[PDB]
């Protein structure tokens, strides 16, 4: 018998149009009682499916109010069973023109109307043992996109909630996964040949969604590319790495000597706690340092000069903790360092100060005020060459529990904040043609992590951004770099933030020589993180169905053979073209 979703309740957001109207029509056509949520539009999905045979209501709710819309679905229907995050909407600007407004708006709609949804679907799901959540991700949430530094972040952040709410939810059999299609854009149309351009819509994607919404689905956690008759599963690759003695001989010129191992992917002549992984969390730091601390002394002979003389940091919620100790780096390798804290600057500048460093302190809060923070870098030192976003707050909670004041203060300071301070320190960066960004993520951002769905989701947000800002910032010589440490502070220590901070100051530097790359670092080891993208199956016929994905399944999460390890729009489309080309 074929892929069964009879009588499975089934929300679809912003589902007047396009993908969401197509799988409307679908999901109802194999028996499922769908709810079409569409800001009209929606009445006219709903009158299609009833005439056709089908079960619908609609539902007229801003995604924002999502504890109406499943309210919907159980009034008609008694319950929720599987949550399709669908809505959209689109600002495109630049970095030099997007808006603060431009930027919270395009995050409201396709990150906090899934919370807003799936929140409310959760009890359901609890209670009934059973969910499936498809988070609508895109190419450009994978690789950044230039433009779309919001709608980046906001699809970028999709992929660490569906990670979150997969192990949240597992116990509860509710699986949770995300899908990437690639959709008709200038940039496609040049890469495609008018064929493939006709399958790349609605059809060739929804057997994946459905697929993905069904009882029969196992995999959970999981992302894929979908375009044009193709699926492939794309996965974390994270690069076997380095080690380095943990004393004091760590210094950012040994990084630099040795920067080049940490993107390395051969692993042939490595030892095994130092193969590539394709990891799922943070990574063995017991292991890891237990073995760099066997190591001789870091030798820097020949290692390239590292000075950031006359460079003005900009670092945030840097008054205490991990943050703190960065600073002092900044300022001892001779930054002038405004230290950013919304408590208290003081304790680091005194500290920086007493050494003979140069600091300045800045107590504004980073989401509400980034115009003041610019502006008092400016009054002071004229200019800024390096802004690390590092400014944090932590609220976790399970996921059946979290409260919206929680997802919003976290996601307020993390993800916003971040835009906002990195929007107004941009035009002086490319004015002077050097800036140097160094976004601080996190393993629970890239891995997802229970009880910790906003936290991950607004560093998952932080990859895309950083994504796209590198590629914009390119030509303009403004590199952007992301860093997910493992240190901690009092509240012996084998995870100091001195393990940290020499790659910090490094990624400072003139000659760094990559950008848009995510790096992991503690303990003495540092790596790096990209994609592996599978072989992928290929459907030849013009109607596709579900059951093609079920049956092609193994080509499709098949990782032994014809990978790729794409790392922008252009080269996942184009190994998407040879694939498909065949």
């Amino acid at each position: 018998s074929p892929v069964d979703f009879k009588d499975k309740v089934v929300i679809i957001t912003g589902a007047g149009g396009g993908l969401g109207k197509y799988y409307s029509l679908e999901f109802a056509k194999l028996g499922a009682k769908v709810v079409v949520n569409d800001l009209k539009a929606a009445d006219v999905v709903v009158d299609e499916i009833v005439k056709n045979g089908g079960v619908a209501v609609a539902d007229y709710n801003n995604v924002l109010d999502g504890d109406k819309i499943v309210e919907t679905a159980v009034k008609n229907f008694g319950t929720v069973h599987v949550i399709i995050n669908n809505a959209g909407i689109l600002r495109d600007a630049s970095m030099k023109k997007m808006t603060e407004k431009d930027y919270k708006l395009v995050i409201d709609v396709h990150l906090n109307g899934a919370f807003a949804v799936t929140k409310a679907a959760w009890p359901y799901f609890q209670k009934q043992k059973y969910g499936r959540i498809v988070n609508t991700s895109s190419p450009a949430g994978l690789y950044g996109n230039f433009g779309q530094a919001n709608y980046a972040s906001a699809k970028s952040a999709l992929l660490g909630f569906a990670e979150t709410l997969a192990k949240e939810g597992a116990k509860y059999n509710i699986k949770a996964n995300a899908i990437a299609p690639l959709a008709r854009s200038r940039m496609t149309e040049s890469i495609m040949p008018p064929p493939m351009l006709e399958k790349l819509g609605p059809e060739k994607v929804a057997p994946l969604v459905l697929y993905l919404s069904s009882a029969e689905n196992e995999l959970t956690g999981q992302f894929f590319e979908v375009a044009a008759g193709f699926y492939a599963q794309i996965r974390w690759e994270r690069s076997g790495g380095v080690l380095f003695k943990p004393d004091q001989s760590f210094t950012a010129e040994v990084v630099a000597k040795r920067f080049s191992e940490i993107l390395d992917y051969d692993d042939s002549r490595k030892p095994e706690y130092l193969k590539n992984q394709y990891p799922f969390m943070l990574n063995d730091y017991a292991t890891l340092t237990n073995e760099a601390r066997k190591l001789p002394a870091n030798d820097a002979s020949g290692a390239p000069t590292v000075s950031l003389k006359d460079k003005v940091v900009l670092i945030t919620g840097a008054g205490a903790g991990l943050g703190k100790e960065y600073a002092k780096w900044f300022a001892k390798y001779g930054a002038k360092v405004v230290v950013n804290d919304f408590k208290d600057a003081t304790k680091t500048v005194d500290e920086i100060k007493a050494a003979g460093g140069e600091a300045w302190p800045d107590q504004h809060d980073v989401a509400k005020d980034s115009e003041a923070i610019i502006k008092n870098v400016i009054d002071k030192y004229g200019t800024i060459d390096i802004l690390v976003n590092n400014a944090g707050i932590l609220r976790d909670r399970s996921f059946a529990k979290m409260s919206k004041q929680e997802w919003d203060s976290v996601q307020q300071v993390h993800l916003i904040g971040t835009f906002n301070l990195s929007r107004l320190a941009w035009p002086y960066f490319v004015e002077k043609q050097f800036g140097r960004i160094i976004n601080i993520t996190s393993t629970s951002g890239i891995y997802g992590n229970f009880g910790q769905a906003n936290y991950s989701s607004s560093k998952a947000g932080i990859l895309g951004l950083s994504k796209t800002m590198a590629i914009e910032g390119a030509k303009n010589n403004i590199k952007v770099n992301i860093v997910a440490p493992h240190a901690e502070t009092a509240m012996k220590n084998l995870y100091h933030a001195d393990q940290v901070a020499p790659l910090l100051v490094y990624l400072g530097t003139d000659d760094v020589p990559v950008t848009g790359e995510t790096f992991e670092i503690g303990g003495g080891w540092i790596g790096n993180t990209r994609w592996q993208r599978a072989k992928g199956a290929v459907s030849h016929d013009e109607h596709t169905t579900v059951e093609f994905i079920k049956e092609h399944l193994n080509e499709i999460t098949d990782f032994t053979t014809d990978t790729e390890n794409p790392k922008s729009t252009t080269e996942s489309s184009m190994a998407i073209l040879s694939a498909v080309g065949g």
